[PDB]
C-alpha cells in the first residue's frame, strides 16, 4: 500500500517522496517564480508525482547523492529564517541517447508550465 | 564496480568510491561556474566509502525532491543540451546535531583551495 500523506510527511523534505497520495504541492510547495519554489511540473506531474506515467524519464536527470555533491556549486547561507545548503548546476542530456528528442519534449513540457494553469 | 565500469554511468547517476573517486567521477573542485567546489582530500580520495559520508548524504534530495524543490531550466549551446537547476536545502536548527551539520558541510565547502 501507498504510504498516506501523514506518515510521508515524516520525512525531512529533501527526502520525500511524492505520489497521488502525497502530491508535489504537499510535498514540495506549490509552483511558483519565487527563488524558494520549485517551477517544475505540469498538472498531470503535479498530482502524480512519482506515480507520472513519465517519470522514470525524468527521474534518470536526477543525481545521486554521490553526483549531487560531486558535480554541483554548494554554499551555506544563514538568514532569520535559517540555515540552508544551495546547490547549483547542469546536467548535459545525451545527444547520442535514441530518446534524445523526447528527453527535450517531456522536459518542455514540465519547465515553468505552472504559469499556464487555471 | 571498477573504475571502467562506474564510467559507464551518466554523470548525474555515478558513485565516487576509493576504486573510482570524485575527481575521476566529477572533475577536479573548482571556482568555475559549473564546477564542483565540494569535498577535502578525505572526501575526494574515498567519495561514498568516507567514513562519515551518511552524515553529508542525509541533505542528498531524493529524485522526487530534486524536481520538485529546484529552479529547473533548460539550456542550449555549443557544448549540447543543458539542464541546470537552482535550490537550497533548510538545515534543521532545533537537531540537537545541528552545529556538527553546520562543522562538516563547512569542512567540504572550496576547502580545494588549501590543496594543489
Ligand atoms: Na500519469
Ligand atoms: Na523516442
Ligand atoms: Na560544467
Amino acid at each position: 500500500t501507498k504510504k498516506s500523506a501523514a506518515e510521508a510527511s515524516k520525512k525531512p523534505r529533501q527526502k520525500r517522496t511524492a505520489t497521488k497520495a502525497y502530491n508535489v504541492t504537499q510535498a514540495f510547495g506549490r509552483r511558483g517564480p519565487e527563488q524558494t519554489q520549485g517551477n517544475f511540473g505540469d498538472q498531470e506531474l503535479i498530482r502524480q508525482g512519482t506515480d507520472y506515467k513519465h517519470w522514470p524519464q525524468i527521474a534518470q536527470f536526477a543525481p545521486s547523492a554521490s553526483a549531487f555533491f560531486g558535480m554541483s556549486r554548494i554554499g551555506m547561507e544563514v538568514t532569520p529564517s535559517g540555515t540552508w545548503l544551495t546547490y547549483t548546476g547542469a546536467i548535459k542530456l545525451d545527444d547520442k541517447d535514441p530518446n534524445f528528442k523526447d528527453q527535450v519534449i517531456l522536459l518542455n513540457k514540465h519547465i515553468d508550465a505552472y504559469k499556464t494553469f487555471p
